[PDB]
């Protein structure tokens, strides 16, 4: 609980030596703050793939949904963050998880403008027609952003 808070912000704050420290002395790595976060969530988000091999690597849940829904990778998807949308896959992480709005990490990616996470979620088996609570499909939230180029990527993979 107390090492678990701690471990959270070390994760998020990419504080390699300490969350390694944390582990070692017990600390709970599927830990949770108010909002549902776990330690992979916040270093997935922010970008620390050592940290988030780490904790894969001592028991972290690679599917755990925040309470918006969110898994690691909807949130590694949705920052850009291209080695950790990899490794979380690897783990097993669910590609078409679907967060409180009905969006799959596909979605956030095309909304966000990451065209290489947009190429490698669809090369691992994400849902090109997926509809979120709103309707929209990847492809609609790429328009609504001005993302033509994914757009047309998006595009083909439907088509074939
Ligand atoms: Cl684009």
């Amino acid at each position: 609980s107390d090492l678990g808070k701690k471990l959270l912000e070390a994760a998020r704050a990419g504080q390699d030596d300490e969350v390694r420290i944390l582990m070692a002395n017990g600390a709970d790595v599927n830990a949770e703050d108010w909002m549902g976060a776990t330690p992979l969530h916040l270093a997935a988000q922010s970008g620390h793939l050592e940290i988030v091999e780490v904790l894969l690597k001592t028991g972290a849940d690679v599917n755990a949904h925040d309470a918006f829904g969110w898994t690691p990778l909807h949130l590694a998807a949705s920052q850009g963050h291209l080695e950790i949308v990899e490794v979380l896959l690897k783990a097993g992480a669910d590609v078409n998880a679907t967060d409180m709005v009905g969006r799959t990490p596909l979605h956030l990616a095309a909304r966000r403008g990451h065209l290489e996470i947009v190429e490698v979620l669809l090369k691992h088996g994400a849902d090109v027609n997926a509809q979120d609570k709103f309707g929209k499909t990847p492809f609609d939230l790429a328009i609504d952003n001005g993302n033509e180029d994914i757009a047309e990527v998006l595009q083909k993979a439907a088509k074939l």
